[PDB]
């Protein structure tokens, strides 16, 4: 088949060594370049240079190494976005310790599940998540040491990263003579991300491939001095984990925000002369008729990238017009494929599309019932294969086999198609789709008519399901008759409106057709 969309050759080549070796290199170079900033906290106007950041990470790597951390070990990083977030991350990659990010805002049972799977020996937590760790550490004797990420001194009894380094580093330790560990790239896990979620094991190799897309001037961002990115996405999530690590490879300035504010964001875009802004589709609400935008100097802004959830083509084009960009750059990925494997290639837009198959990958679309590869414009389940695909779910080989087949194809459970130009469009998640009779109804299409809103299906005994909605006012039958008179016959709101304070969305933009399913049933 040429019914398989393949990715082109990389405009930037894969590189040798492990991911920590590749990163130690990049960052040591920048450390030696005075004044280059790794991270900026827009909330407290604080910078931390590549010189400082490299020194503390190397310092903390060696300190973990002397503590007895190695390839048999996992550590968890449990934190809101911060200047301190990537210190333990980087530190461990340099010496081959597995890093398991734990969701900042997980409840206790979710946080217990996560760590139960990841089995951490040392836990890194912000001050904000400490009591959550303590409350569940009871059930997890694997944890022997707890360290506070964002404190200089000890904190309520626990060593901080700084005081920990002090006890385990020899004085007059030179950070520029530290050499990271070499080991098997495909065999040594770098990260364990969560999806009840499962631990996604990602070998060093998958981050090394990512480091090719990151520097690829067509699929990523060409290394160019004094480049500043403004990232809003969470670091414990694949979206933020692998975009950010790619930025440090490029030596970019990552201006982070621990919570989106309308004014702060627009402030920092101008102030920090920012070239690229990393958002999630939910934050496009605020830039509908955002009056503010017109005040600022957003002349430096070259692009705005979205991911992690669908962006309506309408609001995508609107927002882009407001920033005078050609359009919204876009990337599609799953936790299980490391980072984005569909990316809007520079110099090749297509509204609605999530992009084209990145280098090293192949994407295809299959029949739900027979698995046959489907052709152009034919909708079926999206399948991808390439070297960023996880090695497995940690300690759950069954679920690894249910997802990745013999030939290496990952089954995304997203319905999607490609066109004559090999651009890929994502309809919806398969389980998010409504089956009114035999006829299929896609939430995304109904919601753009309404626009807040969320569309799911009432399990009608008659039709199977009936296209329903939740509505956040800016009445009902004055809308169902508006719905029915916008769509066609099977897409009429055969399940009505149920007004709500707020539409159930996950931290990266996705809705919740399971919670919304339950919610409408009242
Ligand atoms: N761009 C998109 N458009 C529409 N839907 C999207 C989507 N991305 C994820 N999704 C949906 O969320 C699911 C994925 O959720 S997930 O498991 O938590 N993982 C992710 O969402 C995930 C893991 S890595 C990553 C991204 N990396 C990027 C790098 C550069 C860039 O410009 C944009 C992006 S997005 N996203 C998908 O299965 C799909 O349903």
């Amino acid at each position: 088949a040429k019914n398989i969309k393949k990715g082109p050759a990389p405009f930037y080549p894969l590189e040798d060594g492990t991911a920590g070796e590749q990163l130690h290199k990049a960052m040591k170079r920048y450390a030696l370049v005075p004044g280059t900033i790794a991270f900026t906290d827009a909330h407290i106007e604080v910078n931390i240079t590549y010189a400082e950041y490299f020194e503390m990470s190397v310092r903390l790597a060696e300190a973990m190494k002397r503590y007895g951390l190695n390839t048999n070990h996992r550590i968890v990083v449990c934190s809101e976005n911060s200047l301190q977030f990537f210190m333990p991350v980087l530190g461990a990659l340099f010496i081959g310790v597995a890093v398991a990010p734990a969701n900042d805002i997980y409840n206790e049972r979710e946080l217990l599940n996560s760590m139960n799977i990841s089995q951490p020996t040392v836990v890194f937590v912000s001050k904000k998540g400490l009591q959550k760790i303590l409350n569940v550490q009871k059930k997890l004797p694997i944890i022997q040491k707890i360290i506070i990420m964002d404190s200089k001194t000890d904190y309520q009894g626990f060593q901080s990263m700084y005081t920990f380094v002090t006890s385990h580093l020899p004085p007059g330790f030179n950070e520029y003579d530290f050499v990271p560990e070499s080991f098997d790239r495909d065999k040594t896990i770098a990260l364990i991300m969560n999806s009840l979620p499962k631990g996604v094991a990602l070998p060093h190799r998958t981050a090394c491939v990512r480091f090719s897309h990151a520097r690829d001037p067509i699929f990523g961002n060409q290394i160019i001095p004094d480049t500043a990115i403004l990232s809003v996405v969470p670091f414990h999530h694949g979206f933020g984990m692998f975009t950010t690590l790619g930025y440090l490879i490029c030596g970019f300035r990552v201006v982070l925000m621990y919570r989106f504010e309308e004014e702060l964001f627009l402030r920092s875009l101008q102030d920090y002369k920012i070239q690229s802004a990393l958002l999630v589709p939910t934050l496009f609400s605020f830039f509908a008729k955002s009056t503010l935008i017109d005040k600022y100097d957003l002349s430096n802004l070259h692009e705005i990238a979205s991911g992690g959830a669908p962006l309506s083509k309408e609001v995508g084009e609107a927002v882009a017009k407001r920033f005078h960009l050609p359009g919204i750059r876009q990337g599609y990925g799953l936790t299980e494929t490391t980072s984005a494997i569909l990316i809007t290639p520079e110099g090749d837009d297509k509204p609605g599309a999530v992009g084209k198959v990145v280098p090293f990958f192949e994407a295809k679309v299959v029949d739900l019932d027979t698995g046959k590869t489907l052709g152009v414009n034919q909708r079926g389940e999206l399948c991808v294969r390439g070297p960023m695909i996880m090695s497995g779910y940690v300690n759950n080989p069954e679920a690894t086999n249910a997802l990745i087949d013999k030939d290496g194809w990952l089954h995304s459970g997203d319905i999607a198609y490609w066109d004559e130009d090999e651009h890929f469009f994502i309809v919806d998640r398969l389980k998010s789709l409504i089956k009114y009779k035999g006829y299929q109804v896609a939430p995304a299409e109904l919601e753009s008519i309404l626009l807040d809103a969320g569309v799911a299906g009432l399990p009608d005994d008659d039709a199977g399901e009936l296209p329903a909605a939740v509505v956040v006012l800016e009445t009902e039958k004055e809308i169902v008759d508006y719905v029915a008179s916008q769509v066609t016959t099977a897409k009429k709101l055969r399940g009505g409106v149920v007004f709500v304070d707020e539409v159930p969305k996950g931290l990266t933009g996705k809705l919740d057709a399971r919670k919304i399913r339950e919610i409408l049933i009242k």
